[PDB]
């Protein structure tokens, strides 16, 4: 009678009124949903034990990113296999409405948790790199510690409401994964998307954008505070300071593309999600909808490849432990030149 109906959930009439995708659009999809969880868990897996297990990457800041990892290598396993993947297999969504809230409420509050964390990141970048030399201050564990609390919490809240009826995750697209259901207009509903948007995304967005764009207008004030410094007696040990500098400015950068790797990945979604709760929903077609969320959760396996490719100290450890990894990006010793000096520290003028 029907090839979409889900005894489990209810359809909402908007995905139902289609006909349904042809046999490799599901495959492919629980293919490619699929090789995310694998990159994703690897990847994040691996960036999880070497920053927690190597010496050099033992700085409270580098907490962020650990929870971040932990944050995407979830969102990859939940996300990509079984739930998906095996869904799309079968095309149809056989683990039910409590599995679908979990697995929405999952996909929510660890996206809005790897925004959040960029967020505390670009803090810590505006705290070292932002103020001037002078006021340079470092990451501690107590700081660090409770900013991911706060993240937590955050994530939590703005992902949550659906789970007590303030907003929904059901099914969309194709019917082969979970969300929060954007196309309802409802009062309830639509504040609760208000929200999500707004505190959940455009929230941690002004953190990042103030703390990047105070670190640009003062990339001149640092500019000049280097100078002043640089003829005040202060030896050939000027060089460690401006080592230190850069290898802060390259993590500073790093930051910054983690973050537009971000966004690139959501906001096309996010677009197709507000057109169908605001514009016209005769847009929001199955490959409309669908196409741009596998696009927004693969985003999830993205920072450690950028990492493994830019990251020094990250880089190292990688070649000491599962090095095969750094094939085609093969390491050497002068990558952490720029920390050594940072940190060879100079005895009374040396
Ligand atoms: C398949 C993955 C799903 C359905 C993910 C659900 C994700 C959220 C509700 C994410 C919310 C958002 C962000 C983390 C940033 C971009 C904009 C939002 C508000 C859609
Ligand atoms: C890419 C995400 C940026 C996270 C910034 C990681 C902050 C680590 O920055 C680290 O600070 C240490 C001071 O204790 C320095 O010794 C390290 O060289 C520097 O890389
Ligand atoms: C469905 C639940 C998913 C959560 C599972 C997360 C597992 C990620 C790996 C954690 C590694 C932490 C290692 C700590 C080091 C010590 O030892």
């Amino acid at each position: 009678e029907t090839w979409w109906y889900n005894p489990s959930i209810v359809v909402h009439p908007h995905w139902r009124e289609f006909d349904q995708v042809p046999d490799a659009v599901y495959y492919s999809l629980g293919i490619f949903i699929g090789i995310c969880g694998i990159i994703g868990c690897g990847g994040n897996g691996i960036v999880i034990y070497l920053f927690t297990k190597t010496k050099s990457l033992q700085t409270p800041a580098n907490m962020f990113i650990i929870n971040l990892a932990f944050s995407d290598f979830t969102f990859s396993l939940v996300n990509g296999f079984p739930l998906m993947t095996i869904s799309c297999f079968l095309k149809k969504w056989i683990f039910g409405f409590a599995a679908c809230k979990v697995y929405g409420f999952i996909g929510g509050i660890f996206g809005f948790m790897s925004i959040m964390t960029m967020a505390m990141i670009s803090i810590d970048r505006y705290n070292v790199i932002g103020r001037p030399m002078a006021a340079s201050k470092k990451m501690s564990h107590r700081r660090a510690f409770i900013m991911i609390i706060f993240v937590w919490l955050w994530s939590v809240l703005w992902a949550i409401g659906p789970i007590f009826g303030w907003g929904a995750y059901t099914l969309e697209g194709v019917l082969c994964n979970c969300s929060f259901d954007y196309i309802s207009r409802d009062s309830t509903t639509r504040s609760n998307i208000l929200c999500m948007f707004i505190l959940g995304f455009f929230g941690p967005i002004l953190i990042i954008f103030f703390c990047y764009f105070n670190i640009v207008m003062s990339v001149s004030n640092h500019e000049k505070e280097m100078a002043a410094m640089a003829k005040r007696l202060n030896a050939k040990e000027l060089r460690k300071a401006q080592a230190g500098a850069n290898a802060e400015m390259r993590l500073a950068k790093i930051s910054i593309v983690i973050v537009s790797q971000f966004l690139l990945s959501w906001s096309p979604y996010a677009v197709v999600a507000l057109l169908a709760q605001f514009g016209p929903l005769e847009w929001v077609t199955p490959y409309a909808a669908q196409l741009p969320v596998m696009f927004a959760k693969a985003s999830a396996i993205h920072n450690p490849m950028i990492y493994s490719v830019s990251h020094p100290k990250f880089r190292e450890a990688i070649s000491q432990t599962f090095p095969w990894v750094l094939t085609c990006c093969q390491f050497d010793d002068k990558e952490t030149e720029d920390d050594k000096d940072a940190e060879t520290e100079i005895p009374a003028g040396e």
